[PDB]
């Protein structure tokens, strides 16, 4: 039934693809997962040789196009361990981080590195007048590193430190100098943690504009904003991201893998589920979580312990539809057999059971006893928490 | 030294000043509306009895939001006494309880004493239809009844529509536009399922801004790490209040973080987020969570998590070209912590407990610090360590 307190209906004035769509690369684009270099950095982080040839070795099994790691001028183990790392025949591509040094891009290319991941510093470029125009150069032994680097065959990218602090004046003239000169690509980097979406998408739409090589983004979550960010970036242009697996890094780290991964599976899911193994990454995330001893959080995007829960009950009637209705992520898609649906608080056995049967783990009468025996032994000493249940599966495959 | 391998500086054209967009950001001035106790009843662990929600309630007031969001009182017969409960408080801020449109939900409501209705309309509640010769928009008689009612009896109310990034922009604009012409406060947008990227919520808000004259709530999930972005955003586009819970907690893994987003808004603008917050008093306000909810605090949880305030120091710092100081924007003062703490090798047991009290400003007796350490054995004995068992034994520790 109806009634005069209506309005006429609000209908715009055919449709199809605007031109900014055209540059986006948000269904064709590469991680470059920097776990072995920006998970370095990680307060709790202390990586050997060993667990970093695992998660290498485990970061190529999941698909990602390539791997960075720590300078090998960093210390004599680095050296060694980026070598080690060269020669173990994967399929990704292996990059390592270095200064603007001809020194630093010697030892690289030596080690084997299909290319260097250049950062200049703001003492090797300046802008002066000559012949009447405002010019910015690379100076003359910063251009040598690019030029010696690319005689050896090796992929290069340039980038600068807290780009969005930086005067717009100064890093787009250097980008272009860059550009001029000839690089595979120019990165951008908030090193701090303060860019917005739509600052980023400004600036790496221009950038794109200025320059014709990649731009490869890299981006701190000091401020929630490093998946939003990554995403505008890829809308603007963007071809490459810096990933890390748990976000791990300096501070409260970056862009982690696996929260990509979900931003960019809900926009285009046969290009996601096909180029990675997304059943992976569970494994993937427990191998560091394991290594910088921490717990997965329980709201870890995918793979938490509540990232596929309803709440059943009283609490549920508050959305209108189904919530099955809102599953923006399949399970299956990731390994995992269903939503849990949450009425009662699960205690002890109840809860190892239902996060077990839900991570796909056939476990055994056998395992069942071990786990409820340690759950006890653990709730023992405190409260359980919903981590505890991740936690003692850990070391349970599918 | 230099060589012919340069360019022509790029400069912009010849004065700068704010854009007329600018105009529209509600970025330093806006209201939260706190769900913890409805959208965090939805956690999978969540389970609050009447005192714990009496608790947060104080708890969230104190801190300084301007509104708190409570559960339906028509979900059930301990909610309606608990909703009571609640507004018989004198709490600062205002009490909204959340509710489907009909009669009998909005009389409840306005019996127990909220402050305002935020209500959901639902699908069947609203028509399309052709009358003399116009396409034309209705709320359905039985809905608009509420909305007078609700008015009727001075309380606010707010209409929202869920899954608001994935229905027609005809009907969904055509409604707020139909609500906003009967009169509420407000109107909510809802991205219900996790599913809006920045770009695409400022594009919604700005317009919705062109379409009504009222105030403009936003809820977003976070199933794919957007909800502090498109606050944002939605705050750029002239918003006015966003949802936020405690730590996300809500359905699956939540929405928008009550601390995330004062992270955020605090480099935004300072001033105006330290003044306005007890931001001090945000560690005690999860751990009040975290502890009813039986969760820890995530290693990496913005300001709060164990690593929020780390730099690393070593071979690894030298990757940044600056002094690791340099990138700090978060002042770890202006949040009740005394530093950044700049490890170098890993601390273990009481060493672990040292630092991380001392960045905490728990200032701990020499019994405190032996009853932590005799803890701390007693886990390590079980399992490994993780970072996170250092913030959960000093769980139950408080600032002088
Ligand atoms: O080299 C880069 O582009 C990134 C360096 C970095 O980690 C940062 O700026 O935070
Ligand atoms: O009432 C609203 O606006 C929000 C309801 C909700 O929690 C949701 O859509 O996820
Ligand atoms: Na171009
Ligand atoms: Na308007
Ligand atoms: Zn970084
Ligand atoms: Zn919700």
């Amino acid at each position: 039934v109806s009634e005069a307190n209506g309005t006429e209906t609000i209908k715009p004035p055919p449709y199809g693809p605007n031109p900014s769509d055209f540059l986006s690369r948000v269904n064709n684009f590469s991680i470059i997962e920097s776990t072995l270099r920006e998970g370095e950095q990680f307060a709790n982080a202390f990586f050997d040789t060993e667990k970093k040839i695992q998660i290498a070795k485990a970061l190529d099994n999941f698909g990602v196009d390539y791997i960075e790691l720590t300078s090998p001028v960093a210390s004599e183990q680095s050296r060694q361990d980026c070598e080690a790392i060269c020669k173990l025949g994967l399929k990704c591509k292996i990059l390592t981080h270095i200064r603007c040094h001809m020194d630093d891009a010697r030892v690289a290319v030596e080690t084997g590195v299909d290319g260097v991941d250049v950062v200049i510093g703001t003492s090797q470029y300046l802008r002066k007048y000559s012949h009447g125009k405002d010019m910015t150069y690379i100076i003359d032994s910063a251009t040598e590193v690019i030029n010696f680097v690319k005689s050896k065959g090796i992929e290069v990218r340039f980038s600068s430190e807290d780009s969005f602090r930086s005067d717009l004046v100064d890093l787009l003239s250097l980008y272009k100098a860059v550009d001029k000169i000839g690089v595979n690509r120019v990165g951008i980097a908030d090193t701090v943690g303060c860019a917005t979406p739509r600052q980023v998408y400004d600036l790496i739409r221009t950038l794109r504009g200025v320059v014709s090589c990649d731009i490869e983004c890299h981006f701190h979550n000091d401020t929630g904003m490093a998946i939003a960010n990554a995403y505008c970036a890829l809308e603007a242009g963007a071809t490459h991201i810096d990933t890390s697996i748990l976000g791990i890094g300096e501070r409260n780290g970056i862009t982690p893998l696996g929260a990509l991964l979900a931003r960019m599976y809900v926009t285009d899911r046969e290009y996601i589920t096909h180029k990675y193994k997304l059943n992976q990454l569970r494994e993937l995330e427990n191998l560091v979580a394991d290594a910088v001893e921490v717990q997965i959080p329980f709201n870890n995007y995918i793979t938490g312990m509540c990232a596929f829960t309803h709440k059943a009950g009283i609490h549920a009637k508050a959305i209108l539809a189904n919530p099955s209705t809102y599953e923006i992520l399949k399970p299956e898609d990731f390994g995992m057999s269903r939503y849990v649906h949450v009425g009662s608080r699960l205690t002890g056995w109840n809860a190892i059971k239902s996060r077990a049967e839900q991570l796909n783990l056939h476990l055994t009468d056998a395992q069942a006893k071990e786990l409820t025996v340690r759950i006890k032994k653990l709730a023992d000493v405190r409260t359980l928490a919903m981590d505890d249940v991740d936690r003692v599966l850990r070391e349970y495959h599918a």
